[PDB]
């Protein structure tokens, strides 16, 4: 047969023609390409037997799944070094150790987010803080819900013209001040962190790894802990027992009925051990050209990872994931 990608973009679609004709020369499994206009269009049409697979993220991963989709994750990119892979992290809320507030009791408080609409430094933690914010549903946006709940924060990204509560904690100079980028010292995950370190924020909505990446002295990391669900503090190496949710890597997804799980995974397993990870010059799957990234799958990307059968979206997604989706819809 083969197996149809769909690409989201034109970019996209240059990159799968080219892997397309590239599998052709290397006499490995073919594949044929697609062009949509969105993630969700390349769901409805996969969904409709019009392509076969896609790579998504968790917020579409969460959508594909649904009724009338039920598409399921076969294939998981796969993150790190040969060495040392990962497929996920956990998101977490770290704190100074010393203080007696909990989770659930985070109203007037000062917070440190990695970006706005970020996953690890907003969707999970705005989500999952949700049952605590005075919001209606749309039109207003939550920003609004959250401006109101904590009483100063840094959300790089975030509009300093119509919200500028959430820009007060950060630090940049100028119009650099709550940027969304390196211009702003407390962005991203260590700026973040910094945030929180720095005294300027009472919580960090970081990942269970930044405090390990920064926190060099074992002795100098006994002086933060993290907040759990069940609204207790634990040290900032029960990561594993304590977070706010499990954030798995980008996945394909596929028919969860009639969906060619192994065609695709032949496919995906032969793509990658020949056009690989510095395997080949001539074409490179985990790589976009100038200007443009993380083009069909992330160029951060080593490699993939089967996924079990009978593991659906949701299961897939996690619980405090899955919570902290819906929880803003």
């Amino acid at each position: 047969r083969s197996v149809q990608w769909c690409a989201v973009s034109q970019p996209e679609a240059t990159k799968c023609f080219q892997w397309q004709r590239n599998m052709r020369k290397v006499r490995g499994p073919p594949v044929s390409c697609i062009k949509r206009d969105s993630p969700i269009q390349c769901i409805q049409a996969i969904a409709e037997n019009r392509a076969d697979a896609v790579t998504l993220d968790g917020g579409f991963i969460y959508e594909a799944g649904l009724a009338p989709y039920k598409l399921r994750p076969v294939a998981a990119e796969v993150y790190g070094t040969e060495r040392q892979p990962r497929t996920h992290y956990y998101a977490v809320a770290v704190v100074k150790k010393g203080g007696s507030f909990q989770l659930n009791e985070l109203q007037g408080l000062k917070s440190c987010h990695t970006g706005l609409r970020d996953t690890a430094g907003w969707n999970v933690p705005i989500g999952t803080l949700r049952p605590f914010l005075n919001w209606t549903g749309p039109p207003e946006p939550i920003e609004a819900a959250v401006a109101r709940f904590f009483s100063a924060s840094c959300v790089p990204g975030a509009d300093k013209g119509q919200f500028p509560n959430l820009c007060r904690l950060c630090a940049g100079t100028g119009e650099n001040k709550c940027a969304f980028s390196s211009q702003e010292p407390y962005f991203s995950y260590s700026g973040a962190f910094k945030c929180l370190r720095d005294g300027a924020g009472d919580v960090a909505f970081i990942r269970e790894s930044t405090v390990f990446e920064d926190l060099s002295d074992e002795a100098e990391r006994d002086e933060y802990e993290l907040l759990c669900p069940d609204n207790t503090r634990k040290p900032v190496d029960k990561f594993k027992d304590c977070h706010l949710a499990r954030v798995p890597s980008h996945a394909v997804v596929a028919r969860s009925v009639n969906g060619k799980e192994d065609a695709i995974w032949n496919l995906l397993r032969q793509a990658q051990e020949k056009f690989g990870k510095d395997k080949s010059p001539k074409f490179q799957l985990f790589g976009s050209p100038s200007g443009q990234k993380d083009l069909l799958f992330k160029d951060s990307a080593i490699g993939f990872s089967r996924v079990p059968p009978r593991i659906d979206s949701g299961l897939y997604l996690g619980s405090g994931y899955f919570t902290a989706i819906q929880n803003l819809r």
